[PDB]
């Protein structure tokens, strides 16, 4: 079997993408953030603290004939940006774009951090990293992708994120009309539980390609591109008036500047990120300083190929016994 669902940016800057997901019987439709950097499916629910909910759609397990409490199980998760959430665990039926999994662990949030509460467009997260990162205790739970794997035509899913436009998440098949040229596959290390891979180098604008190995993760749940300080300094040095700001927390640039493109390597192939993709707009309403989409990973400890990079490509997450990542121009 297969599934296909449209994913839509939550705002005019593509800060995140939400995808409708059906949970329970009868279906309760929630808009979830598909996150290849984590492995928990957690949702706002009727069990979330009332003061911590501001306009989100909530999952109500008491109205689902298929919901079962996973007795004794708890979850607690903290994201790299400081966000966090925790609660208990139900099992229920979950469908994405026609693809249905029964007995999927649905982690009901009793407490959520402030950054989730103030984001009324995101009802929860659907983790698509490897199940070794799932935070359910004492019995670790499988992701939606892992549970669906056996019934999928092919053990793959693809991310086709749009620039200021809707895109597509496909499960179980590769849409050969969605990309141009060939798909370049590259090896994945699962050692840390991420879709971790090694980029073969980079170029800034029309400059020479610098062959160097950049280890990083493919993370649909991260907005920006986080790369080593040397790479990020070489990019912003080409933008008149750009500078790293301690008060803002990253590189900013005059909104009147035009940004060069950024090229990253996948084996022998090249993926070009247009300069417009790196513009994240004024740091405050009416400001003439704009925030950059390429930032240093030095504070984080891991390089992150977030939405800025992934939306420039058609990306195949191949969950075969030897996992691989495929990149194609589109
Ligand atoms: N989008 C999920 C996510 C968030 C943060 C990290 C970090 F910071 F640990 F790299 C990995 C994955």
């Amino acid at each position: 079997s297969t599934g296909s669902a449209t994913t839509t940016p939550i705002d005019s800057l593509d800060d995140a993408y939400i995808t409708p997901v059906q949970i329970g019987t009868p279906a309760q439709t929630l808009n979830l953030d598909f996150d290849t950097g984590s492995s928990d499916l957690w949702v706002f629910s009727s069990e979330t603290t009332a003061s911590e909910v501001d306009g989100q759609t909530i999952y109500t397990p008491s109205k689902s004939t298929t919901a079962k409490l996973l007795s004794g199980a708890t979850w607690s998760i903290s994201y790299g940006d400081g966000s966090s959430s925790s609660g208990d665990v139900y099992t229920d039926t979950v469908s994405v774009g026609g693809l249905t999994v029964t007995g999927q662990a649905v982690e009901s949030a009793k407490k959520v951090s402030s950054s989730f509460t103030e984001d009324s467009t995101i009802d929860g997260l659907l983790g698509l990293a490897f199940s070794t990162l799932n935070t359910v205790s004492p019995t670790q739970q499988k992701t939606f992708f892992d549970n669906a794997k056996a019934s999928l035509d092919s053990p793959v899913f693809t991310a086709d994120l749009g620039y200021h436009a809707p895109g597509t998440y496909n499960f179980g098949f590769i849409d050969t009309t969605a990309y141009t040229g060939s798909i370049t596959y590259t090896a994945v290390s699962t050692k840390q539980g991420f879709w971790e891979w090694t980029s073969t180098g980079y170029a800034v604008g029309s400059g020479t390609f610098k062959s160097t190995s950049i280890d990083g993760i493919a993370d649909t749940g991260t907005t920006l591109l986080y790369l080593p300080a040397t790479v990020v300094s070489a990019y912003w040095a080409q933008v008149s008036g750009a500078k790293s700001s301690s008060s803002v927390g990253g590189y900013v640039f005059p909104c009147s500047a035009t940004l060069p493109s950024f090229t990253f390597g996948v084996g022998s192939a090249r993926i070009v990120i247009p300069g417009d993709y790196i513009d994240f707009g004024p740091i405050s309403t009416g400001s003439s300083s704009c925030f950059g989409g390429i930032q240093s990973s030095a504070g984080i400890g891991i390089n992150i190929f977030g939405d800025v990079a992934l939306k420039a490509a058609f990306v195949v997450f191949n969950g075969a016994t030897t996992p691989t990542l495929g990149f194609a121009s589109k």
